[PDB]
C-alpha cells in the first residue's frame, strides 16, 4: 500500500455508494498498465433480473470512467448477495 | 488450431449443450498453466434471476469439471441474450 491506491480505491468506492441496490464489493483488484485497470466483485438481490444486473453494472463502468481519466477499463463480477 | 485444442473445445460445447437455458457461447478461451483453465461468455434470459443464473453456472462449471480432468478451472460470464 502506498497514497496513491489509496487515493484510487477511495474514489471506486464512492462511485460505488452511489448506487443503493450495489452491495457487499470486495475482492476490488487494481491493474497498472500504461497510465490502470479495475476489477471487481459485487453482489445484488437474487430476485435481481440479470438484464438489470446487466444494466448496472455498465452504469457503474460509465461512472467509474467518468469520475477518473486514468481508468482505462472496469471489470465488474456479480453475485447473490450471500455469495 | 491443433487437433488437441479442438477435442477440448469440442468437450467444452458437449457439456454446454447439456443446458438448456444456456446459449450463444462465444468468446471461449483457454489457458495451458501446467496440465487447463476455461473462460467463456453464455447469456441467458434478462428475465433470469441473478440467483438463479448462479446457481447455473456453478452446475456447468461442476460439469465441466466432472467431464474432463485435464481442467483446473472454470470462469463464465453471464449476458441478456442480445449481448
Amino acid at each position: 500500500m502506498k497514497r496513491t491506491e489509496l487515493d484510487m480505491y477511495d474514489d471506486i468506492f464512492a462511485v460505488l455508494e452511489r448506487f443503493p441496490n450495489v452491495h457487499n464489493p470486495h475482492r476490488v483488484r487494481i491493474r497498472r498498465v500504461g497510465t490502470y485497470f479495475i476489477e471487481m466483485d459485487i453482489e445484488v438481490d437474487g430476485k435481481m433480473s440479470v438484464k438489470d444486473a446487466h444494466e448496472l453494472t455498465v452504469k457503474i463502468r460509465k461512472e467509474m470512467l467518468k469520475r477518473r481519466d486514468d481508468i482505462e477499463d472496469v471489470t465488474i463480477h456479480v453475485e447473490p448477495l450471500g455469495n
